[PDB]
């Protein structure tokens, strides 16, 4: 106790042991287990840098400039012959077993009110498939496409990053469903770290008398987790050369998109980000920018209202390159990143954090009472030697699940609506006849991105809703 107290008090966190006399021996052991999981020197060192307001005000007066339209291309503007070239390059890499996916599934947002990892959400499709199952079947299908073209049945290694409260339920969900037709050996779970939650005076919250308040350390915690969980070793052993990192909530996600992988390989990019066009200033998307001669993403929470609402001569937003958390990393760049993730800025967010008050009572604040600190995955972009930005069509590739339906944006209903609208488009683009009032869902096992539909829908008329086109 004495050595533990000193470690705490030398860093001003001695209050965490306040309730020691009232705790059972098991609660005492739980509390001590919480404390030994925290490096109080590194945490306290990190908090000071993250909350150095003088440096923050300097970053606010930076001459923030958007990525010029001249520095990126848009997939829908490419010729179909250039698209095929990129797709075939990506399909070859997938077939050769050189592609992995880094699924960011440790996020703990509560906005949705879902008592499970977000990946288990069912937005009410005719198939009633979850985000996890849809993504798994997209992996199945694109592996099949790659093997059918190039012979070898290469596998995408699915690296699923979890946090403490998602690790168990996520592994249980995939196991219960027989990995949705994928092989268990190719799905690799790894767990990101956490950081404690602080009040406005820099003292760490107690979630219970025997439990320190903590939260996942941001999706920028990927890099440290990759190293200390042995994932970089696994990547090197498997011969994986390309990594597709993306969020869990985008129901339109082109997992291991061969066009994306082929595009970045052909441009010899060490790192890349997909973007969509931002048309409302308040959309909660980061924007790709240039400052001091390198690329950056400024999170929606850190973009001034002035910059967000600034307009071009056209009337487009000046900052219109909307990040959709959909990134490419070369294996070489990834392993070099993980050796300097220490320098990665910690971002501060005001949050409503439950806490034990000065009277042993757990409160639930109605106004933000504390701070969480997060590393952001895109903060490595400024260290890339050949960063590439690739614009994609929003209706084909981005529809985020963030809020409940009452918010009416980025909700289950818009996610389900965006996917069904896209599949209606795929059916029409393959020669099928279907009106907007018909809900036709295309199984990912039948079509990854609109291919493989002519023989089934060309000339056919779809008049009954809902309809499920299956494999
Ligand atoms: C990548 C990032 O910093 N912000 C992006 C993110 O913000 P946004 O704030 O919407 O999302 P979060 O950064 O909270 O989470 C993004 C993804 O990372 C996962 N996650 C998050 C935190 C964590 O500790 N562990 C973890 O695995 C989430 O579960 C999800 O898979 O998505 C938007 C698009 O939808 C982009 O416009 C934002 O620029
Ligand atoms: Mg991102």
């Amino acid at each position: 106790y004495d050595s533990i107290f000193e470690n705490l008090n030398s860093h001003g966190q001695g209050h965490l042991l306040k309730y020691w006399p009232d705790l059972s021996e098991k609660e005492r052991a739980q509390l001590l287990n919480d404390l030994k999981k925290i490096d109080f020197a590194e945490v306290n060192e990190l908090f000071r840098r993250a909350n150095d307001t003088s440096k923050v005000i300097q970053e606010k007066v930076e001459d923030l400039k958007p990525i010029p339209d001249s520095h990126y291309e848009a997939v829908p503007n490419l010729s179909n012959e250039k698209i095929l070239e990129y797709e075939n390059i990506g399909l070859r890499e997938i077939s050769d077993g050189k592609v992995g996916v880094l699924l960011l599934a440790g996020g703990q947002a509560t906005r949705l009110g879902f008592g499970h990892p977000k990946g288990m959400y069912d937005v009410g499709l005719p198939s009633r498939k979850t985000l996890f199952q849809i993504q798994a079947e997209r992996i199945v299908r694109v592996q099949q496409m790659a093997a059918e073209k190039y012979g070898k049945e290469g596998k995408i290694t699915w690296y699923i990053m979890t946090s403490e409260h998602t690790r168990g339920p996520t592994a249980d969900y995939f196991r219960s469903h027989n990995y949705f037709g994928l092989n268990e050996e190719d799905i690799v779970y790894f767990e990101q770290g956490t950081l404690p939650c602080f009040d406005f005076e820099g003292k760490i919250f107690l979630d219970e008398k025997y439990h320190v308040s903590s939260a996942p350390d941001g999706n920028g915690g990927l890099y440290r987790a990759l190293k200390n969980q042995g994932v970089l070793d696994d990547i090197a052993k498997r011969g994986v050369e390309h990594l597709h990192a993306h969020s869990v909530d985008n129901i339109l996600i082109k997992v291991a998109d061969p066009v994306f992988i082929g595009y970045c390989k052909s441009k010899n990019a060490d790192c890349a980000a997909k973007v969509v066009q931002k048309s409302t200033p308040s959309e909660a998307v980061g924007v790709v920018c240039r400052v001091n001669g390198h690329y950056k993403v400024v999170e929606y929470s850190e973009l001034t209202d002035e910059a967000a609402e600034s307009r071009t001569a056209d009337g487009r937003l000046t900052f219109s390159a909307g990040n959709i958390c959909n990134h490419y990393f070369s294996s070489e760049f990834l392993t070099k990143i993980c050796n300097f993730e220490s320098k990665l800025k910690l971002h501060v967010a005001k949050k409503k954090i439950p806490y034990v008050d000065h009277e042993g009572v757990r409160q639930k604040p109605t106004e933000p009472n504390g701070i969480k600190m997060e590393k952001f995955i895109f903060d490595v972009f400024e260290f890339a030697e050949n960063f590439i930005c690739l614009e994609v069509a929003r209706d084909v590739e981005f529809s985020a699940l963030k809020n409940n339906d009452a918010a009416k944006k980025d909700c289950p209903s818009t996610a389900r609506e965006d996917l069904l609208r896209l599949h209606r488009k795929y059916v029409r683009e393959a020669g099928g006849i279907v009106e907007d009032n018909i809900d036709v869902e295309i199984s990912p096992l039948l079509s990854y991105g609109g291919e493989n539909l002519t023989d089934l829908v060309s000339g056919e008329v779809f008049t009954i809703s809902p309809y499920h086109l299956k494999s």
